[PDB]
């Protein structure tokens, strides 16, 4: 009457293997949910021959700018303060309404930044704020990726608001030269898009005002816009769980368990033979 | 007498397949050891409606602070130097012993930072150090994540040492306004923990001292504490090698090799038939 | 005459499964090409007992340096400006030709940085530039990983050019103390190499010149070189697609499809039996 016992015994292999099968599909499902929740990042650096001329959206307001001078040389030659002119920018002043507020027009000024990173070209601006009641001399600016696109785009009055919302506006101080070493990051969201963001590393250098040494003491600002490295750090969140390399593995495990059940039927046959031997 | 030769020939399939099997399990084992050694990082940005009020653990020492003023406006209105008062902080001065030393009590001061990032709220502090022998005016500070937790926690005298050991204490200078744009990173170690770290980007703005223009020339410090972006960069090291999606693949490869050995037995049968045909 | 119809019907399982097989190998091939294009990054922090003494390649030019003083104390004690001496560096002045130009010899100066991060040792330099026509007082520097290697290496005149090309040269300003908190990143390119890069976070602190308060007003520079954290952020791009864990999965899927074709032959047998029943 204990033959059905041996039957359920040989079937215990089926039972345990179906149990580990449902356990494994559960674990694989929950791990796929996890790896689908938050993907994995991946950085790659693509060295570029020469950058596309960025757009420096300075917001001087009242402070008139003195000079512009690109300098392929690693060092900007000796300047002469308080003297306007010497401008050699492809500058363009453009107005728009702050998308944050729409309550105050923020006059701007656009500059074609440096292009030749290997030649180490660098825009060197100069500004002046003849004494006012600001109490903190600061001219904030902004960087978008390619200046020619701004020149050619239609209704750039709105393209500028799009930039101001996309990028971030960090100010350069007043009273010392701020060597801004720009650098790009072409980050790619997974929804088939490419987002260009500027990450810069300022380095302020104090201005020795002993050269003018006068009674005017008018505030004057200095900037240097440079390309940090000839590379473009582009980061894209890689989806580490595709719907294919997981179902194939689940099928492989299901087949492993099926083959194991077949080997278990073979082992039950061997055990029946051994019992017949006894 | 050369039949055993054909036998060992048909068995050479078994031999080579068992060899590639041990090679593949070796490679999979060593790759699992590697991917278990150092996991893969993964960044995700979770935009928050409004931040939990951080805790600014300034260490003024002797320098009394003049004013506090939150400013939902993007710009702090014009200040008046040398004049105390106007404080509207939920400030709290707290003492403790430096866990690094335990040899000197470091008087502190806690401030409830800004909360509404979308409203662009910003704490604007002011300090004074009437002329002393410091030779370098610097007031270091510290940031922990949520101020109300500090208020409610028990024995915050030790919670502060825990913070000082966990976070990092970077000083803001003296003589110009330092626009500190705080930002959080809720990093998650894999051992079921969540670590909150502050990564800020200062931006100093020189102070035009021509407004006081007196013979006192007392050192005075300005700060601005702001939330950089409404996002919270949270990074978690994803374990790229789970103990399951590797053993399933090993079993799939073992079955591929078993099926290949079966097809090889079939090919040996075909070769025996071809030999019988000849 | 419609028996061949049932034949092609049972064969439609073979057809659809071979179709999904070629589709799956196509998808796996293209995903392997993708994951081979750009690998996945992975950060790990290895706390070190004590750092290997870095090499600070300052480029003073004409500015003679006043003093050196390591300070295990977290704060450098009160200095005395304008007074040379007090040097306790293992300094070494070395010349070479700028690999960028080869048109101008750039005199340098090497300093053995701090070693004991847990002891919070910190090099504190001092410089002077008696009034000149620079108009912007800046002394740029440079960091390589281990100073003893520089001392022992052969023909360091070229090792220095190698460093200048490998690392990046960021200047510390003139007129205020720049607390440079160095930190290493031992990044590993996949081609069996280990690249050591310095990523530092400066923090300038204004110099109160009321202590000299003379008519000389000579430019003088202050630096502090410190180790930020006792950790060494080492990042290595993990190849997320190995040539092995993909072919094993492809074989597992091929076997899943073979077993499915066998079950389909069984289903065709069941359908033939059902048709015979009718
Ligand atoms: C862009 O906006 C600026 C600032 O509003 C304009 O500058 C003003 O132009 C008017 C023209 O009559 C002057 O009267 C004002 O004195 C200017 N500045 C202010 C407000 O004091 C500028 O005209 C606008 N764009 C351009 C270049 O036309
Ligand atoms: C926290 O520590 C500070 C600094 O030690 C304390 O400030 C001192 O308080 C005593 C009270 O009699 C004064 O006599 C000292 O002049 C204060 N500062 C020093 C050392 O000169 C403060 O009292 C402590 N906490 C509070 C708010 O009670
Ligand atoms: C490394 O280069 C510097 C700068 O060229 C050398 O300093 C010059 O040394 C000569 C020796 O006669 C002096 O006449 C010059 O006045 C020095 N500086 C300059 C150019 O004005 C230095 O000698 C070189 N290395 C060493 C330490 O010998
Ligand atoms: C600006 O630079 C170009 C470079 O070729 C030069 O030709 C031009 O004369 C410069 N303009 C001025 C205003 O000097
Ligand atoms: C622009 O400002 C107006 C108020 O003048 C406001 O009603 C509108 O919503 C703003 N535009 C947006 C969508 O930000
Ligand atoms: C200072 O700037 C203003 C314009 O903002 C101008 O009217 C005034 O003449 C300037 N002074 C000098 C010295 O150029
Ligand atoms: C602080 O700000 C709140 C905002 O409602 C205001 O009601 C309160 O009067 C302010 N306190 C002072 C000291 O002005
Ligand atoms: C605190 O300082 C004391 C010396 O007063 C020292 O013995 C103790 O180890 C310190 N606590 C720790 C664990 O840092
Ligand atoms: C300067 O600060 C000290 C307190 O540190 C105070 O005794 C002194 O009166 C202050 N001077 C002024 C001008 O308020
Ligand atoms: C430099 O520091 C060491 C530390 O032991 C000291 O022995 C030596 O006297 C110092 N040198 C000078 C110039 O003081
Ligand atoms: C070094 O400069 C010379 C010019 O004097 C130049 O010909 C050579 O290419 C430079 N070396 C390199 C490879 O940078
Ligand atoms: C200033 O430095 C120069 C050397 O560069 C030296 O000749 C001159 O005597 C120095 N002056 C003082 C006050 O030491």
């Amino acid at each position: 009457c204990l033959k059905n016992v041996f039957s359920v015994l040989l079937i215990f292999i089926y039972l345990l293997l179906m149990a580990v099968a449902v356990f494994l599909v559960y674990r694989t499902i929950t791990d796929f949910r996890e790896k689908l929740k938050h993907p994995v990042m991946s950085v790659s650096y693509k060295e570029v021959d020469r950058y596309d001329a960025p757009g420096i959206a300075l917001y001087p307001g009242q402070a008139q700018l003195l000079s512009c001078k690109h300098h392929y040389e690693v060092i900007p030659p000796l300047t002469s303060p308080g003297q306007p002119g010497d401008m050699n920018c492809t500058t363009q002043r453009i107005n728009y309404t702050d998308p944050f507020s729409n309550q105050t027009v923020k006059s701007a000024l656009i500059v074609q930044g440096p292009r030749e990173v290997k030649k180490r070209e660098l825009v060197f601006l100069q500004f002046r704020l003849n004494k006012s009641s600001e109490d903190f001399s600061a001219i904030d600016y902004l960087l978008f990726s390619s200046f020619q696109e701004f020149l050619q785009s239609p209704n750039r009055v709105g393209f500028m608001q799009a930039c101001e919302s996309a990028y971030s506006s960090w100010k350069f101080s007043g009273g010392f030269r701020t060597w801004v070493k720009m650098s790009l990051v072409k980050t790619k969201e997974e929804d088939g898009r490419e987002a260009v963001e500027f990450r810069q590393e300022t380095s302020v250098v104090n201005y020795i005002d002993q050269r003018p040494a006068a009674k005017k003491s008018a505030q004057l600002f200095f900037v240097v816009f440079e390309w940090k490295d000839p590379f473009i750090q582009k980061v894209q969140d890689i989806v580490t769980a595709n719907p294919w390399n997981t179902i194939a593995l689940l099928c492989g495990a299901f087949l492993a368990l099926f083959k194991a059940a077949e080997f278990a039927k073979l082992s039950i046959k061997w055990m029946i033979k051994i019992r017949k031997r006894y």
